[PDB]
């Protein structure tokens, strides 16, 4: 019962705009949890979200404390670290680990676009790992309903990573949130498997993109990608949202459903 509330802050997890993320550790029980620490609408709006998530490849929230002009986020702590430090430049990883995180991306994306959430800043910065490597969507700062009352809400607000960002929301001006987000699941594919992003950003100016939508597949990075995953880039960077793969059918596809990985090594004698 005594000191079970304090918390020791040991190490800095994560640094930027506006804040940091600071692992802590309980002086009683040495549970380890993640300290997300916000300088003070945008931050409400994150708490309100992450009050809704219970999902097991979604960063969990375990509540939050106001110290004056500091809001305190009290989220899981992923030992892993991020999905970003597993992706070798310019080569990716083995394509049977790629397959496995694409997976858990997909649960927890359906997950979100069940209960009416869009993340819309999917990238590999943004996707935790546990100690058995589960993949966990973090960072609900630029997240938002899309439905609510069984009613969808177009949207219209430019947001996200333009190496990651759906062409849509660079040239229209409203535009259905669920695609958006697979189109950036596309692009987290593609890093995992080549080791480097296709474009900048996904415009008719950008000859990588250009390049994409003429179909030339041997450049990079598509030459490094095997023509079952491919197939399926294929069908997510699709530039007319409407005719773009939903997640539905991903799960449906050769690639996602090919066997490849073997369950993690359990503990044999012979
Ligand atoms: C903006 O981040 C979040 O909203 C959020 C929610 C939950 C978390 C989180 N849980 N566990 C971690 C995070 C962020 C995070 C980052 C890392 C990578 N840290 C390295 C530490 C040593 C190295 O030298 C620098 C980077 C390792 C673990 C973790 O972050």
């Amino acid at each position: 019962v005594p000191f079970v509330e304090d918390w020791d802050l040991v190490q800095t997890l994560g640094e930027g705009a506006y804040g940091e993320v600071q692992l802590a550790v309980n002086r009683v029980t040495e549970e380890a949890v993640a300290v997300k620490i916000v300088d003070m609408e945008n931050i409400k709006k994150e708490i309100c979200i992450n009050k809704m998530l219970n999902h097991e490849n979604v960063v969990k929230f375990y509540g939050h404390r106001r110290e004056g002009n500091i809001q305190y986020l009290f989220l899981e702590y992923c030992s892993g670290g991020e999905l970003f430090d597993r992706i070798e430049p310019d080569i990716g990883m083995p394509e049977p680990d790629a397959q496995r995180f694409f997976h858990q991306l997909m649960a927890g994306v359906v997950y979100l676009h069940g209960i009416g959430i869009t993340h819309r800043d999917i990238k590999p910065e943004n996707l935790l790992l546990d100690e058995r490597d589960n993949l966990k969507i973090s960072d609900f700062g630029l997240a938002t309903v899309f439905r609510y009352n069984n009613r969808e809400r177009l949207l219209n607000k430019m947001c996200g990573t333009l190496p990651y960002v759906a062409p849509e929301l660079l040239k229209r001006r409203e535009f259905h949130a669920e695609p958006v987000d697979v189109w950036s699941c596309g692009i987290v594919l593609t890093a995992m498997l080549a080791g480097e992003l296709p474009w900048d950003q996904p415009s008719d100016s950008c000859q990588e993109y250009s390049d994409w939508k003429e179909k030339k597949t041997y450049l990079n990075p598509w030459k490094k990608i095997d023509s079952a995953p491919l197939a399926l880039l294929h069908k997510i960077l699709v530039e007319n949202p409407s005719a773009r793969i939903t997640i539905p059918d991903i799960k449906k596809d050769r690639w996602y459903n090919k066997p490849l990985k073997k369950g993690a090594k359990r503990p044999r004698v012979t």
